[PDB]
């Protein structure tokens, strides 16, 4: 199960800060929520060599703590000991609703990001809350109250593909091969697929990117701790973002 690969020691060592009291979530995110929140999924953590297991829950942290990130550049344990500082977007005036058959806005409710993958909109919550049981359209607010569907959301968000992008899941468990379209375009095996999933059409093919750098300074932090090797293709600095 996850806990195989992860300790509550390594868990709290990788998000050192978030108890921190600067940090708007100090105390909601627990190694317990995200245990039980993972047994939910079965594959997440679980899939592939040992290796790979390892780098999945790694890169799954690293992408959610650029999601949640508190850290500045002269951060205490540098900028990449932050993450998961956050539960919610908070300056947002929308209430993220896009009038909708399929996934009606329950009134007065606001979609705004929530949780580690700050999930946003109502055509995101629907399917979200259908796949993990809780009806999140009617109340989105579950996602920053209660931790546990708060991971639910997120490992969802890591293994729903979402034509053309493969899950993040798929990708680095290594049962996602690339299109001759994909190769073409630079998209091969590796983190920096899983950054051009998530935000590739802001973040990816057009050379250095600070918030990608954020992104793989988590991973490789992660990695260290978990005691695995990164793997190749980190960046998306020259992949062109999925169409």
């Amino acid at each position: 199960s996850v806990s195989s690969i992860v300790s509550r020691a390594q868990f709290d060592r990788m998000l050192l800060h978030r108890n921190d009291g600067a940090c708007q979530a100090k105390g909601f995110y627990t190694y317990d929520a995200f245990v039980a929140a993972a047994a939910a999924f079965p594959g997440f953590g679980t899939t592939g060599s040992a290796d790979a297991q390892k780098r999945e829950v790694a890169a799954f942290l690293a992408q959610t703590s650029h999601e949640t990130t508190g850290g500045w550049a002269t951060a205490p344990d540098g900028a990449f000991a932050w993450g998961y500082c956050f539960k919610q977007e908070r300056g947002a005036s929308s209430d993220y609703c896009t009038p909708s058959a399929q996934w009606p806005c329950a009134p007065g409710k606001r979609y705004y990001g929530r949780g580690p993958i700050q999930l946003s909109h109502n055509y995101n919550y629907g399917p979200a809350g259908r796949a993990i049981g809780v009806d999140l359209l009617a109340n989105p607010d579950l996602v920053a109250t209660d931790a546990t569907v708060g991971f639910k959301t997120a490992i969802w968000f890591w293994m729903t593909a979402q034509p053309p992008k493969p899950s993040s899941h798929a990708v680095i468990a290594g049962q996602w091969s690339p299109s001759g379209a994909d190769r073409a375009a630079g998209r091969v095996p590796g983190f920096g697929v899983i950054t051009n999933i998530i935000n590739g059409g802001i973040e990816c093919g057009h050379g250095q990117d600070s918030r990608v750098a954020d992104r793989i300074g988590f991973y490789k932090r992660y990695c260290d701790i978990l005691g695995v090797g990164y793997g190749n293709n980190l960046d998306c600095y020259s992949q062109r973002p999925f169409a």
